[PDB]
């Protein structure tokens, strides 16, 4: 029977590289091998066990004996401190190992030269259950503590071992020890050394897996609770992590399934059956990562549920694992995870429910697709495959496979078969072609974190222990951190950054752009020495420092109706005396470069040589390892900040956080002022960008050759270009200018200005509401792309009415018009292209209608439940004459039939004018469009009109912003529905 494991699946796909890995092996020579699955024993002798794959495609366990356990507090050398510490350690008979000294260089607080370095006391554990007793015990007493990771202790094995726990490893010596697909190895941290080089392809394996439920009561979701309640399906794919291409395909069912060449059809009796044979299948493949779409919120605990149900959980965890055999309760206590907490966005978070099997990390592509679109306001694996470009299959409706089940048909069961698997292989292919895998690998490689920890968690951890990874190391001086939040819990705001009011209006004389910092508050990092090392709190000490001909840079700002102040030492322009945070922003900034500049080599070297080449495949996981190591690097350069700033963090220090605030506050005021000083008007500035203009007089000789000129358009779009190149080049100088001068205060060249292109149409419409016409190196106005930050367009839109509408008032509002000639403003133009769409209805079409619903009993939405009783009516009352179920049945599987708004004679509810797509198309009535226009694409121009001066709400209204959306609204609608009658 063709149910190959793991060592015949990667024989055939990789014979020649398995006979290598052979040779290694019984060889002992040294070997390539990487984790994907991190686990450790958090009672009895500490062991941390690595299940990876070899390089052939072995699935391989590595278990590391002999790891130090340890933490450090700063407590003085003497040995009557020792014994002390020793007696109050043993006072609640905690156990430890020895004691050690060792010199160390606190992180918080600045200290001289000659105190630079302080004592610490070392105490060695046998068991992660001591050590976090002890730290917490510690802690309720006060002293401070430092190298205390509590909850996950291999991110700090990762840290000082320099072992990244997500990218290649090398294993110097080992003591092998075969057993079935486990090559189990034995090592010591001594022979760990990681693979710093590039490293083969990789060739772990990941499974995706996708189930079908039965449920004898038609439209309902099944519940996993109710006995009747049943999976009758699933299926599985293996892949490599890498390749869409499935190793091997798994089918297990209930009904009699037709036999297939594309997949292994199980066929099985009972619950319990498909359930056994579903964790043999997964123990022989023993894939590294379990995956599914929504699999933690569905699938999961449904399988996790009837296994209870069948009392089988134990002996289905088993069989997952067969790593180390646990009881029932062990495993609902601690591998079976419930209701994580999966951080989405600042505000959005979802749960996830899972079973943690050793040996294989899960993985919800959902939360994946959740993490990397975290606006996305469409949630469903359909909206997120043509949202990345895949298509899908024609997805079988609920209510069909329901009577395809309770019919056992052979056939309906196949297709089924077909589209479940075609389910995990999209799953499979959004996984892959986003990349997840790699560069949250990068991320875990950068941070000296676990896969898992790159998965379920936020950055905030990650930024801290990549800081202490740095932080430790011999030529910083083996600087002591803590991971534990000290000191009271201080909530409040910081002082409102400086707002410069946007010059609201459309812009068609100045050509502007945005001179936007360089990455503005790492920038402020690396001048200012912004380092928690580097603060100085007491007033007396800065002055004394002060004293011995030291710089010092002072931060004052109000936090909670109090002055906070605080001193940080300059770095002068020293590597000796940079500061933490500044060294790990200076490497992080010259790595992200040194890749830039090999990614720009390499990508061009890929455009150098064709599709085809042997050698393709390999440059091409080249480029995508190094964008990911790359982006990696960014999302840690921009999510720093936010960390120094989170409250919560260990290193929070708010003199710090506020200092930062308040010095980029005062480089905006300082460039502002300097850049007014010179003429330079201001269109618009916010935190980090300056939308400036230049001073007329600089356009003035280009000006009046214009206008002694014939004034053609040919002469008006020529005075356009050369003011668009006079204001990069003269704007590209007064860069230079500013960059000199920001130096000069300063004293160093971290904070930089930038500027990328420029806008000479352009229009705001309010806070962070800008477009306009793009000019990166050559004056180009027959440009359809417009750049656009921050406007209800790249919301999705939906209807391709809105969008061309949208669009059509962008391209008319952008158009380059002559002072001489008309130029209206954006609420006269607005109007006029309202005027044009509805009362030139020939220009639109049927299919620029088109919205999309579901049969929603569950969201019933009163519009959504009017729709409901409409089209119930409607067909019962059909029914009489005939021709009310051919295609007019009931939508209860979520049937969308791209409804459209029709013409009906004359409540307003969205419901009462359903029409049928096919009804539509044979009798052809009109489409109610100003249901469309005064309901759905006045929220579209709403950002358009509130910015203007007689639509702002007098002072005495709270909601300023709602009255005035309100009120220009009904002004448009007004306008819309008494210019128009019919």
């Amino acid at each position: 029977i063709s149910i190959m494991d793991r060592s015949e699946i990667v024989a055939r796909e990789n014979p020649v590289i398995t006979q290598r890995v052979t040779n290694l092996l019984q060889t002992n020579a040294p070997l390539l091998f990487m984790p994907i699955d991190i686990h450790e024993v958090r009672y009895g002798a500490y062991t941390l066990f690595m299940y990876g794959s070899l390089e052939n495609g072995y699935k391989a366990e590595v278990r590391i004996e002999n790891i130090p356990v340890f933490f450090d507090v700063q407590i003085e050398f003497n040995d009557t401190n020792q014994l002390f510490l020793k007696s109050l350690l043993t006072a609640e008979n905690i156990v430890y190992e020895r004691l050690e000294t060792l010199t160390q260089r606190p992180v918080m607080g600045y200290r001289e030269k000659e105190k630079e370095f302080a004592p610490y006391i070392r105490i060695f554990f046998k068991s992660l259950y001591e050590r976090r007793k002890a730290i917490t015990y510690l802690n309720n007493m006060g002293y401070n503590t430092a190298a205390d990771d509590t909850t996950c202790y291999y991110r700090m094995v990762s840290r000082e071992l320099k072992l990244p726990l997500t990218s290649w490893i090398q294993l110097q010596h080992y003591s092998y020890e075969p057993r079935g697909l486990v090559h189990r190895f034995s090592v010591t941290p001594e022979d760990l050394v990681s693979y710093q080089n590039d490293g083969p392809t990789d060739h772990s394996i990941v499974m995706a897996y996708d189930i079908e439920t039965y449920s004898p009561v038609k439209g309902t979701v099944p519940d996993p609770n109710q006995a009747n309640d049943v999976v009758f399906m699933i299926c599985m794919r293996i892949f490599w992590i890498h390749s869409t291409e499935p190793l091997a395909s798994t089918c297990i069912t209930m009904a009699p399934c037709k036999k297939s060449s594309e997949w292994t059809t199980i066929l099985c009796s009972s619950e319990k059956n498909l359930l056994l044979s579903f964790a043999e299948q997964f123990s022989r493949w023993a894939p590294d990562i379990c995956t599914g779409f929504n699999d933690s919120r569905y699938d999961w605990p449904f399988i996790v549920e009837k296994s209870m149900q069948h009392g089988i959980l134990e002996e289905i965890f088993n069989k997952m694992s067969l790593f180390w055999h646990q009881k029932l309760d062990t495993i609902l206590k601690c591998y079976y995870v419930k209701e994580k907490r999966v951080k989405i966005s600042a505000e959005k978070s979802i749960i996830s429910s899972f079973l943690h099997t050793p040996g294989c990390l899960p993985i919800d592509v959902r939360n994946m697709c959740m993490q990397l679109y975290p606006k996305a306001e469409k949630t469903s694996l359909k909206a997120f495959l043509e949202n990345c470009g895949l298509d899908s299959k024609v997805d079988l409706p609920y209510h069909l496979m329901w009577k395809y089940y309770e019919t056992r048909d052979s056939e309906k069961i196949a297709d089924v078969a077909y589209y479940c698997i075609i389910d995990a292989q999209r799953c499979q292919d959004l996984l892959v072609r986003h990349n997840v895998i790699p560069d949250r690998r990068e991320v875990g490689i950068l941070s000296y974190t676990s896969l898992y920890d790159c998965i379920y968690y936020a950055g905030g951890h990650k930024v801290c222990n990549m800081l202490i990874a740095y932080a430790i190391h011999d030529e910083y001086g083996r600087i002591a951190c803590s991971t534990i939040a000290r000191g009271k819990r201080e909530h409040g705001k910081y002082p409102g950054a400086f707002v410069i009011d946007p010059v609201k209006g459309l812009e068609q004389d100045k050509p502007t752009t945005g001179l936007d910092f360089a990455s503005l508050y790492p920038s402020l990092i690396m001048a200012y020495n912004f380092s928690p090392e580097k603060f100085v709190a007491s007033r007396d000490e800065a002055n004394s420092l002060m004293a011995k001909g030291e710089s010092l840079h002072y931060v004052s700002f109000h936090f909670n109706n109090r002055l906070v102040e605080g001193w940080f030492v300059w770095h002068n322009n020293v590597p000796d005396k940079m500061g933490l945070y500044p060294k790990v922003l200076i490497d992080l900034l010259n790595k992200r470069t040194a890749l830039k500049q090999e990614l720009k080599k390499l990508g061009e070297k890929k455009e150098c040589i064709h599709e085809s080449h042997p050698g393709f495949k390999e440059l091409q996981f080249r480029h995508a390892m190094v964008d990911a190591k790359q982006k990696a690097l960014k999302i840690f350069m921009n999510t720093f900040y936010g960390e120094a700033g989170n409250n919560l963090s260990p290193f929070f220090l708010l003199p710090l956080a506020g200092g930062v605030t308040s010095s980029g506050q005062y480089n905006l005021k300082l460039v502002y002022n300097f850049v007014i000083n010179k003429g330079y008007g201001i269109k618009y500035g916010d935190t980090d960008s300056l939308y400036i203009t230049c001073p007329d007089s600089l356009y003035t000789e280009v000006t009046d050759a214009y206008l002694n000129s014939q004034k053609t358009i040919k002469h008006y779009e020529q005075l356009c270009h050369e003011k668009v190149l006079l204001s990069m080049k003269a704007m590209s100088t007064l860069c230079a200018e500013v960059n000199e001068y920001l130096r000069q205060d300063n004293g160093t060249s971290y904070l930089r200005m930038a500027y990328e292109e420029v806008l000479f149409p352009v229009c705001f419409t309010g806070k962070k509401k800008y477009y306009g016409i793009a000019h990166v190196n050559t004056p180009n106005f027959n440009t359809k792309e417009l750049f656009i930050r921050g406007i209800d367009i790249i919301k999705q839109g939906q209807t391709k009415l809105t969008k061309t509408i949208g669009t059509r008032i962008m391209e008319e509002s952008m158009k380059l018009r002559r002072p001489e000639d008309h130029r209206p403003p954006l609420i006269e133009i607005v109007k006029t292209v309202l005027k044009d769409a509805v009362v030139n209805m020939k220009q639109w079409n049927f299919e620029d209608f088109i919205q999309t619903d579901a049969w929603r009993p569950d969201k019933d939405n009163k519009a959504v439940q009017i729709f409901m009783s409409r089209m119930h009516a409607r067909r019962e009352q059909l029914k009489k004459h005939g021709a009310a179920a051919s295609q007019f049945a009931e939508p209860e599987p979520g049937e969308r039939f791209s409804y459209v708004i029709v013409e009906k004679q004359v409540s307003s509810r969205k419901g009462d004018k359903m029409e049928y797509v096919s009804e539509a198309k044979a009798k052809n009535l009109p489409i109610d469009i100003l249901f469309y226009i005064n309901n759905y694409v006045l929220g579209l121009c709403a950002r358009f009109i509130n910015e203007n001066e007689e639509f702002q709400p007098p002072d005495n209204v709270s909601n300023k912003d709602e009255y005035a959306q309100r009120r220009a609204k009904s002004y448009l609608q007004k306008f819309v529905q008494s210019i128009h009658p019919k």
